[PDB]
Order: structure tokens, then C-alpha cells, then sequence
């Protein structure tokens, strides 16, 4: 396989990034700094993950003592809910912008449809628990991330959590100036997203799939959640090709024509997730994996579910 994919602004984006969700921030600069030494060229990083400065403080060691190139690498982040406004989604751009030490970001996503009452929570409730909206809509908001491309601060914007006829409201918005690149979902054996993926694939719209390995250390893990890396149907097909299961994992939406982007903090881990480009999945590995589906998600929250946008009903 190609080590990256061609996106409908012109850049290529490596198919393998490093994700950051949940990364203690006294852990993940040095793990951002192996994995750029043992060759990982993608981070996937979000605001509201309050660890973008660490993140930031390995990517700039790294340029520094010239194991790479900045064009080499290819930094995505998030806009958080409670900045759908037209006036705060470039100081939230900058804020993160800031935190990674860098001037440009390869790719900014909405980080979720459903915009919420600004101010410092980034979930603000009434007082029954009820997430309190924002009347401001994702047409409005989606203007404001083109915006951010024509100022130079990102080279691709993108949409994330955006449901079928949320992309299509993008894709048909009156005036619309740049298609969305990416749309980043939740994506892994047991929520394969095959209608929201064709649609979107269809449309040029390069996925990428999050919680790749089932997001085993999500805060509101229940222990009789189902598991993924431990799932003996992955493993048999891993030890076949005397690869892990997280290898596996990871090829799976490599072979989709999917960007993936699992998370570690543990150095051996960060190298063993990318070495996963001198094995081919044969296409009946493929349709084994997608069969697995159960329409689970990691990402879902109660408190929004009202919304008027919320994605999931
Ligand atoms: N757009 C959105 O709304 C969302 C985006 N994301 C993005 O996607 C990324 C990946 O998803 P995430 O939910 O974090 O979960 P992942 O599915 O990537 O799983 C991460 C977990 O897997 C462990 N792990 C990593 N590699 C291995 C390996 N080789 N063997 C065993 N265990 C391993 C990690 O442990 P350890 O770190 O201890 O090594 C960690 O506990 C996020 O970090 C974030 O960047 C995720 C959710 C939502
Ligand atoms: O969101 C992430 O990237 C990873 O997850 C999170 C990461 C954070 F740093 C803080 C909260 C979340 C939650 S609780 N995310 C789920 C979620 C948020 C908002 C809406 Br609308 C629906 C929803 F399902
Ligand atoms: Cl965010």
C-alpha cells in the first residue's frame, strides 16, 4: 500500500496517525516523539482534550533535531461545541494552533453537529441537565470553518459526527465553497458505518475512522462493553499474517480507503502500530471484519440528545 491518500483539496494524508484523546499530557510528548523516530508521519489532536501543548512540545523537539521535515508531517484538530458562533471559531482555531506549536494545521474539523451555549463549560446544562443549545445552526457554522482555509490557518476543514443528511445539508448548503475533505467517524468492526462511508466516499469525501481499537480506556467503559483487542475472530486473523491484533485493527480501514488513527501512550505500542505496511488482508479478511457490525458506538451523551442537531437518532 501507498503510505498516503489523496484528499479533494490536493494533499496527500498519510493513511496512519497517532491519536491523542485521553493521553496523560506527562506521557504523550515523549510518546509523540517516538512514534515520529520509528516513522509516524499523522497526529489527530482536539481542543477539548486539554493536551495540545504537550502534544505540541515532541512535535517541535522533533523538527528541531531534523528527524523530519514539518511538510513531512500532517497535524489534524477539532472545534468544539460550545464555539458554533460565528465569532469564535477563529480564536478557538488560533487556541489550538498555539498549544501544537505550529502555524498551520493539515486539517480542522466540526468537531461534533450540535452547538451549545458558549461560555467556560464545555457541556453548559439547565438546571434539569439538559445541554443548553445554541440557535446558531451547522450552515452557519460551516461558513465560518471555510473562513479558516482562506486565512491560511488550515490547508483542509472537515466535519466530524456529521449524519447522512447533515453532510448532504453541507453538501447542498446554498453557497457552499469547499466540500468538506474528511469526514471523521466512528469507525472500527463493530460500527462499520458502510451507508454513512459510501455516501460520503461517494461524494469525495475522504473517512476517517476513530476509535479504531474500540477506545478501550473511554471514561464510560462498562466492563460488559464489548471489546475489540480482544476479540479472538481479530486475533485469529492477526496471527495468520504474524501481525497483533491491533495490527490488524489498524490495516483494516487501511484497506477501505480509510484513514486511521489509534491511540498510545506506550513507546514498544506506538512502533508496533506502524508496522502494518508489509502485510496485505486478503478481501475475504475484509468482508469478515465489516460483518462484525452491531451499530455501537464509543461517542454518544445523553445530556445532548434534545438537541435539535444531535446526530444520533
Ligand atoms: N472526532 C471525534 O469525536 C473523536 C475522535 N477520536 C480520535 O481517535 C483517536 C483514537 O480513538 P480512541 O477513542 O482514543 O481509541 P483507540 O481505539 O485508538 O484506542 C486507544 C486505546 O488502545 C490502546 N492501545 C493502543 N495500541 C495498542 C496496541 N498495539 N495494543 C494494545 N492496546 C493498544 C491504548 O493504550 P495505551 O495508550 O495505554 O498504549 C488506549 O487505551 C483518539 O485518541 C482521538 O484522537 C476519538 C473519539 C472521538
Ligand atoms: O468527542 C470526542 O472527541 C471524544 O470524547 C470526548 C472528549 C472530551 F475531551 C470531552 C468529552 C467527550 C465526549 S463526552 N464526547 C462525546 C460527545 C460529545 C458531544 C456530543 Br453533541 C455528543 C457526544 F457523543
Ligand atoms: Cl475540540
Amino acid at each position: 500500500m501507498a503510505s498516503r491518500i489523496l484528499l479533494n483539496n490536493g494533499a496527500k494524508m498519510p493513511i496512519l496517525g497517532l491519536g491523542t484523546w485521553k493521553s496523560p499530557p506527562g506521557q504523550v510528548t515523549e510518546a509523540v516523539k517516538v512514534a515520529i523516530d520509528v516513522g509516524y508521519r499523522h497526529i489527530d489532536c482536539a481542543h477539548v482534550y486539554q493536551n495540545e501543548n504537550e502534544v505540541g512540545v515532541a512535535i517541535q523537539e522533533k523538527l528541531r533535531e531534523q528527524v523530519v521535515k514539518r511538510e513531512e508531517l500532517f497535524i489534524v484538530s477539532k472545534l468544539w461545541c460550545t464555539y458554533h458562533e460565528k465569532g469564535l471559531v477563529k480564536g478557538a482555531c488560533q487556541k489550538t494552533l498555539s498549544d501544537l506549536k505550529l502555524d498551520y494545521l493539515d486539517l480542522y474539523l466540526i468537531h461534533w453537529p450540535t452547538g451549545f451555549k458558549p461560555g467556560k463549560e464545555f457541556f453548559p446544562l439547565d438546571e434539569s441537565g439538559n445541554v443548553v443549545p445554541s440557535d446558531t445552526n451547522i450552515l452557519d457554522t460551516w461558513a465560518a470553518m471555510e473562513e479558516l482555509v482562506d486565512e491560511g490557518l488550515v490547508k483542509a476543514i472537515g466535519i466530524s459526527n456529521f449524519n447522512h443528511l447533515q453532510v448532504e445539508m453541507i453538501l447542498n448548503k446554498p453557497g457552499l465553497k469547499y466540500k468538506p475533505a474528511v469526514n471523521q467517524i466512528e469507525c472500527h468492526p463493530y460500527l462499520t458505518q458502510e451507508k454513512l462511508i459510501q455516501y460520503c466516499q461517494s461524494k469525495g469525501i475522504v473517512v476517517t475512522a476513530y476509535s479504531p481499537l474500540g477506545s478501550p480506556d473511554r471514561p464510560w467503559a462498562k466492563p460488559e462493553d464489548p471489546s475489540l483487542l480482544e476479540d479472538p475472530r481479530i486475533k485469529a486473523i492477526a496471527a495468520k499474517h504474524n501481525k497483533t491484533t491491533a495490527q490488524v485493527l489498524i490495516r483494516f480501514p487501511m484497506q477501505r480507503n480509510l484513514v486511521v488513527i489509534p491511540k498510545s501512550v506506550t513507546p514498544e505500542r506506538i512502533a508496533e502500530n506502524f508496522k502494518v505496511f508489509d502485510f496485505e488482508l486478503s478481501s475475504q479478511d475484509m468482508t469478515t471484519l465489516l460483518s462484525y457490525n452491531r451499530n455501537w458506538r464509543v461517542c454518544a451523551l445523553l445530556s445532548c440528545t434534545s438537541h435539535k442537531d444531535y446526530p444520533f437518532h
